[PDB]
């Protein structure tokens, strides 16, 4: 099964990735050594929408799940959709040890119903 994913470490500054599945790089045409440390919002760029942001923001401080279609960008500059699947992951004591995401690439919903 083909399974784009990152994993980010919120106990650590901004949190960083720090693994990045094979279908994530070639998808986004990083190498995996230019990934690791750096926020996943370095894919946003100018179209992507700072209101959809907002909401990846506010799921991250209050710890739930939360779907998304978002506009990232490749490496090259090249402008697809990202649908994506955001979710915490805690220890056997309940603490937030990481988030899980999950991309998917394609024009699921049409614009013009998302920006409704
Ligand atoms: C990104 N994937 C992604 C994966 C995980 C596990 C997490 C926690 C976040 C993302 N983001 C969002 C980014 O890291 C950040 O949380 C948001 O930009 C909001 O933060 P700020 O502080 O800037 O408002 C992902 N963003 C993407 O654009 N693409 C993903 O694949």
């Amino acid at each position: 099964m083909e399974k784009n994913f990152v994993i980010s470490d919120p106990r650590l500054p901004d949190n960083p990735i720090i693994f990045a599945s094979d279908s994530f790089l070639e998808l986004t045409e990083y190498s995996r050594e230019e990934i690791l440390g750096r926020n996943c919002r370095f894919l946003q760029g100018p179209e992507t929408d700072q209101a959809t942001v907002q909401k990846i923001r506010d799921a991250i401080r209050d710890q739930r799940e939360i779907t998304v279609q978002l506009i990232n960008y490749t490496k090259s500059g090249k402008k697809f959709w990202n649908l994506f699947h955001l979710q915490p992951m805690r220890d056997q004591k309940g603490e937030l040890q990481y988030f899980i995401g999950v991309q998917l690439d394609g024009e699921f919903i049409p614009n013009p119903l998302l920006g409704l």
